[PDB]
């Protein structure tokens, strides 16, 4: 179903712009993406064709923004271990919960919850998000579908700006307009490659 909207060729267009020295290059793959998309029911399969295309475009625009164009697997020079002390999701001594994958999964609590949905030990093997492609993509689709308002925003008329607000609402209202534009620029370009109008509420 999603492979019907996003082809191999469309995906290589997005991936191919990355410099060959990017760690993401050959790690973020169409196979991994399709596997992840199919594992979360409703993802890019909800609504009319324009709605499906806009949800996929919104997903990819966000990802392209956070990986520098499918260039980065790992957060650069993370300043901290992203350990917030917890009884439900205890940090593992020595481990870092810095951003990994297409949507930069961050913090012990998110890795714990992600690993439980997906099938890996998020707390003890957070690095699996940087080493296994299908796992990496599943974290992003999981976050999109189950751990944020991204899916609900884009399927209830809040548009692309509503996905931005679901991910990092501090950017919106002139919080950081450079970051907004960066994400929005990617969205407009993916929309026009898909032949779909970007719709309303594009920005925030």
């Amino acid at each position: 179903s999603v492979g019907g909207i996003i082809s191999q060729s469309f995906f290589n267009g997005l991936a191919g712009g990355a410099a060959s020295s990017c760690e993401g290059k050959g790690f973020y793959t169409y196979n991994a993406f399709i596997a992840a998309a199919n594992a979360y029911s409703g993802f890019g399969t909800t609504g009319s064709n324009d709605v499906k295309k806009r949800e996929l475009a919104a997903f990819f625009a966000n990802v392209m923004h956070e990986t520098g164009g499918l260039c980065y697997i790992n957060e650069k020079n993370p300043p901290i271990n992203y350990c917030q002390s917890s009884s439900t999701w205890p940090c593992t001594s020595g481990k870092s919960y810095h951003g990994r994958g297409p949507l930069q999964l961050s913090w012990n609590y998110n890795y714990g919850a992600a690993g439980k949905s997906i099938g890996f030990d998020g707390l003890n093997n957070p690095e699996k998000v940087g080493q296994d492609s299908t796992i990496s993509f599943k974290t992003a689709v999981w976050f999109w579908m189950k751990n944020s308002n991204c899916h609900s925003a884009i399927t209830s008329g809040q548009g692309f700006g509503g996905t931005i607000k679901a991910i990092n609402s501090m950017e919106c209202n002139g919080g950081n307009s450079g970051e907004v534009s960066s994400r929005v620029n990617y969205y407009k370009k993916i929309c026009s490659q898909l032949g779909v109008d970007p719709g309303a509420n594009v920005s925030c």
